[PDB]
């Protein structure tokens, strides 16, 4: 049934930090590598510019990886990155030129991609955690997200869009995969303001990829990259829905409502038990003294836990003023969820905190 288990809080790994370090990322990663599991935590906030990976067993830092901004192995413009594995080779996205890259663990450039689409058009390129969106890699391509291809879609047009493109990591060639938006996306604006987004992870042992529309009950799911099921993944706390896409000639209203109506946020796979989590933002009203562009730091949370075959097998209700579930993440002993709320009392921006929950019968 859909009460079957609940998540509880079990033990927390805190690391020490210094300025060369900022508590926030939106790229960070668990891993395993040599037998023990790391965290890959992308440093390019302000005026940082590196990856740091963290030893969870020993709550420290294990290396850090230099990104230069010129020269050889220059960098210009680092947002996402990601081990692939592991930190022997790491792909990083660099959104405003048009380009991939990959990286060994000194930070020195393997090979530069262009990525363009086939007709040689700009398309937003990342990956990161700050909603899970992974990417994946299959039959040595890179498998990312796209976003919309015309500012004025149609009704017609979201299921002739496609949801993910791929780049082979030998050729540089990129393919788009035949995997569309769903039919579920109504408005008919001149310019949206948002509302299709979606969170995906990949399961390697099935080679499964379930995809969450921040704005729909039911997860998308695909075992070969083309034929669609969809389950139930709805929390027991939020009115059933379906996206409603914000008007861009709204202004800042438009994206007011996005941040503080009740709608998903990541789906993320947990190799170790086998279960998907899936986080709701319970219904919110944005304040004043708020900014329209975050997440309010009050927001309150759930975390549907669902098991292998997609069945809701419980929900965890959390407060709002205590995590930073934008840096979660699936370790050997359980999920962890950041406490690095600005209105946690206990908050240190020299302190990078989780805590570890696990699964038990309700
Ligand atoms: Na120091
Ligand atoms: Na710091
Ligand atoms: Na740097």
């Amino acid at each position: 049934k859909q009460n079957e288990v609940e998540l509880v809080a079990e033990k927390q790994l805190a690391f020490p930090l210094d300025e060369q370090t900022y508590y926030l990322s939106k790229s960070m990663f668990q891993f395993e590598e040599n037998g023990k599991e790391y965290l890959h935590f992308e440093n390019t906030q302000k005026s940082l510019y590196d990856i740091v990976i963290f030893d969870i067993e020993n709550q420290q830092i294990a290396k850090r990886i230099p990104l230069h901004k010129t020269g050889p192995n220059g960098l210009p413009a680092v947002f996402g990155s990601r081990p692939s594995p592991d930190s022997q080779y790491i792909l990083v996205a660099q959104n405003n030129i048009s380009r991939l890259s990959s990286i060994n663990s000194q930070g020195e450039i393997i090979r530069n991609y262009n990525f363009q689409t086939p007709e040689g058009r700009f398309t937003p390129l990342s990956f990161g955690s700050y909603y899970n969106a992974p990417a994946f890699i299959k039959d040595s391509c890179i498998f990312l997200r796209q976003e919309i291809l015309k500012p004025d879609m149609k009704k017609e047009d979201w299921p002739r869009t496609h949801m993910f493109a791929s780049q082979d990591l030998r050729t540089g060639e990129v393919k788009w995969i035949p995997i569309f938006y769903p039919p579920i996306f109504k408005e008919e604006y001149d310019n949206i303001a948002g509302g299709y987004g979606f969170s995906y992870d990949y399961n390697y042992k099935e080679s499964r990829l379930v995809c969450g529309f921040f704005g729909y009950d039911s997860l998308m799911v695909t075992d070969d990259l083309k034929h669609i099921r969809w389950y139930n993944a709805k929390s027991r706390y939020l009115k059933s829905m379906k996206p409603k896409l914000g008007n861009s000639m709204e202004g800042i209203n438009a994206i007011i409502k996005l941040n503080e109506n009740p709608r998903y946020w990541h789906i993320m796979y947990d190799k170790y038990r086998n279960v998907y989590y899936r986080f709701a933002e319970m219904p919110y009203k944005l304040a004043p003294n708020e900014s329209p562009y975050e997440t309010p730091k009050g927001k309150e949370f759930s975390v549907i836990v669902l098991n292998a075959d997609f069945e809701i097998i419980g929900e965890t209700k959390f407060p709002g003023k205590k995590y930073f579930y934008k840096m979660s993440f699936v370790g050997r002993e359980g999920l962890y969820i950041s406490e690095n709320n600005l209105e946690n009392p206990q908050f240190d921006e020299n302190k990078l905190v989780f805590t570890c929950f696990k699964i038990k019968n309700a």
